[PDB]
């Protein structure tokens, strides 16, 4: 068996991991009344997540999203992988990195380093990859994600953290209000798998550049909210790109993250029991998932994600924890 491992900093911001899918099971911080609150969904015990199966704040990979068809060409070879989500290859598969066992490597009072291992064999996925991720808070209220991998054989890594955001503990969070530079968005289909087509977010409900409560994404005959794309964070060239918060509890959430875009699912097909035995339903929290484009290796105009030997995998995601005053 193993157990959390909790990590905190001086001014009241405790976050607790799990070695089993490097998960990030609990971050809790004071409101504006003072009020300790935890802002992410989970599990109060350690079996319930290893029978989770929406990912709660899991490490996602090797792959985050979906292998369109389960089927991929990767240096002129084509792998074809048994589809775990629609025909569809998601997360990873069944034995992706979220749904393995990762090994402690560091552990300290504000940090934590899991790493774990996988190859063809594990899921299916080109080559191999050692990985490994850190989790820090400091002084500045922030919680650094920190994404490291090598590899000895060719092939693909793209990661990504699962984890779904409520600030108040609201039944959902359509009154959250959100802001984020992005001013693309990458279109999916039914399923909700990229067709390879990037649309501009103008005009449409996906634009949260002037911040706007989550809420207003158009009206469908079902009153949901089903928000689950990739916004395409704008970058310049010659800083937060995502700012997430309550006005009723008062906690504020911005990130800053190299990578290229942020996933965002309004978490409408959950319902499981969460922590204080809680029942989530549609729309309870918003998952925010850092990453590079969904379905990179099957649209080689999306960024490339191989990683190969020599090179070194590196992202990181920072949120800061603040208060709307």
């Amino acid at each position: 068996a193993s157990g959390f491992i909790e990590i905190a900093n001086k001014q009241g911001l405790t976050a607790t991991l799990l070695p089993f899918g490097a998960t990030l099971a609990k971050l809790t911080f004071p409101d504006k009344n003072g009020k300790n609150q935890d802002l992410v969904l989970g599990f109060d015990t350690i079996d319930e997540f290893e029978k989770d199966a929406a990912s709660i704040g899991k490490t996602v990979g090797r792959v985050a999203n979906r292998i369109k068809n389960s089927t991929l060409h990767f240096d002129g070879k084509q792998y074809t992988m048994t589809p775990n989500n629609g025909p569809h290859y998601l997360h990873g598969g069944p034995n992706g990195l979220g749904y393995r066992k990762w090994e402690v490597v560091r552990h300290a009072p504000e940090s934590v380093s899991f790493s774990v291992r996988a190859n063809e064999q594990d899921d299916g996925l080109p080559g191999d990859a050692k990985i490994d991720v850190t989790y820090t808070v400091n002084d500045r209220n922030q919680l650094i994600i920190e994404h490291h991998a090598t590899c000895d054989t060719p092939g693909l890594l793209a990661l990504t953290n699962h984890a779904y955001w409520n600030l108040d503990g609201s039944d959902t969070v359509a009154e959250h209000f959100l802001e984020m530079e992005a001013d693309e968005f990458v279109e999916v289909d039914d399923t909700f798998c990229p067709t390879g087509a990037i649309r501009s977010v103008t005009d449409t409900g996906f634009d949260f550049r002037s911040g706007k409560q989550l809420k207003e994404s158009g009206k469908d005959a079902e009153e949901l909210l089903d928000l689950d794309n990739d916004l395409v964070i704008t970058k310049k060239t010659p800083s937060t790109y995502l700012r997430f918060w309550s006005e009723k509890s008062g906690i504020e959430l911005s990130i800053t993250t190299s990578y290229p875009v942020i996933h965002l699912y309004a978490s409408k097909f959950l319902d499981c029991k969460g922590k204080k035995g809680e029942h989530y339903k549609a729309n309870k929290a918003l998952a925010i998932e850092p990453q590079f484009h969904s379905a990179a290796p099957n649209f080689d105009h999306f960024p490339d994600v191989s990683l190969r030997p020599g090179d070194h995998y590196c992202q990181e995601i920072v949120y800061t924890f603040s208060h709307v005053n």
